[PDB]
């Protein structure tokens, strides 16, 4: 049952031996994922709303059809990105997180960034979505694994990430967990030094995002992160295999 | 425009080549790369959502045509429809979904057997009267199982025969193109384009022969199956355990 998958997904964020995790976008993804050996799915926003053919621009009801679907294509615990929320106000997004329990999510990641602007939401104004959602999560019984996602350095320029930006990033993540987030997701995030000073004075298991070919997986573990994320490379590799047959004329 | 465009680019020996298609993304991404028409594919969109009810094709193939300019044709199999009248429907359908052709297939879908030619032909005139009912130039490719359902040892004149007889019955119908999947042989390849009533689809297997040796049988239309879907879950599935 979702309880148990919840469960299962909680427990495989281990700092040092962290989960891997691919975003699928559709059912057809979703299995050859599992097929091919993952241990829980993930879906991502920007991969959902590329196959679907839409740059929070796709509607919540689409994304959650999508969901769907890919819930029932395999036995995986199944996270959902629901980027901002889909909501004005914390009663908004504690909607949009109900609805996501209803499709069969255990878990999600919910951003503190608007949507309008890209800029941060204030540190108790992301809180307090962060709070609606663990109540109506614990409200639905449910074993749910919110991963609070700040944009802090994904916002930044490389150069500028800084002792500054991990002190702010931290400040957010203690706001976060008192709120009730059970992971942190710092995208953009890429420097050895100051991973492992996250990864130290988190009060949460750590995610961060893999792109270039540094550091590795196994340099990210070592560092002492619990989960590591994608973002749309799964989905852009499969296309450029597409491109690729019709350039060749394969 | 588009489906005279469409219908204008199946030239015998300078044929289409179709890559099937299954969402918006894979849509755009086919067209980014110099596609000049678009096909839609029914393993391919099955096997994309789980699997299939023709309500989730349509909803489907809408969203595929509004993803680029390019013309789309969309596989119907047998066409979604218990009677003629009901085939005329799912045509009208995909014509209100923006589909400028179709697929449309001679076999009875649980079972593969083929229709018997009158009832085959009825089927495509409901299509092309539904077609020229509301006012479009749509291209109906008639696909025709006359290879696909056979053993291979009957793949002779014969056979080739039954497909050519099934054709001019399909073109006096209304069809403006032939499929035969399952058919492979050079010989019969190049004895079907020469005696067919209309151009020739040929659905390539391997990546050998050449989209140029092809062509030079006399083909009109070269499709791929899910070759290109399979591809792109080949990819995706490499990624994953490469970790
Ligand atoms: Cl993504
Ligand atoms: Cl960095
Ligand atoms: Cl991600
Ligand atoms: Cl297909
Ligand atoms: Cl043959
Ligand atoms: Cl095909």
């Amino acid at each position: 049952g979702n309880n148990e998958k919840g469960a299962i997904f909680r427990s495989l964020h281990r700092a040092g031996q962290p989960l891997a995790l691919f975003n699928v976008w559709d059912a057809g993804s979703a299995r050859v994922v599992a097929d091919a050996g993952a241990v829980a799915l993930a879906t991502g926003s920007w991969s959902v709303a590329a196959a679907n053919g839409f740059v929070e621009q796709m509607p919540r009801a689409l994304m959650m059809e999508v969901l769907e679907r890919i819930v029932r294509a395999t036995d995986l615990p199944v996270t959902v990105d629901l980027e901002s929320g889909y909501g004005e106000r914390p009663e908004d997004v504690a909607e949009t997180i109900a609805m996501s329990i209803r499709a069969g999510a255990i878990g999600c990641n919910l951003e503190d960034s608007f949507p309008s602007t890209g800029e941060l939401r204030d540190v108790d104004e992301a809180a307090a979505r962060i709070a609606a959602a663990r109540q109506a999560a614990d409200r639905a019984g449910v074993d749910y694994f919110i991963n609070a996602r700040t944009d802090v350095f994904f916002k930044a320029a490389t150069e500028t990430h800084d002792e500054r930006l991990l002190d702010a990033t931290l400040a957010r993540a203690r706001a976060y967990a008192a709120a009730g987030a059970d992971g942190l997701f710092v995208p953009g995030l890429r420097s050895p030094a100051l991973i492992r000073a996250l990864t130290a004075a988190s009060p949460l298991p750590v995610n961060v995002m893999r792109v270039a070919e540094t550091p590795t997986l196994a340099e990210l573990a070592e560092y002492g992160v619990a989960r590591i994320s994608h973002g749309p490379y799964p989905y852009l590799q499969a296309m450029k295999t597409l491109a690729a047959l019709v350039k060749q004329g394969g």
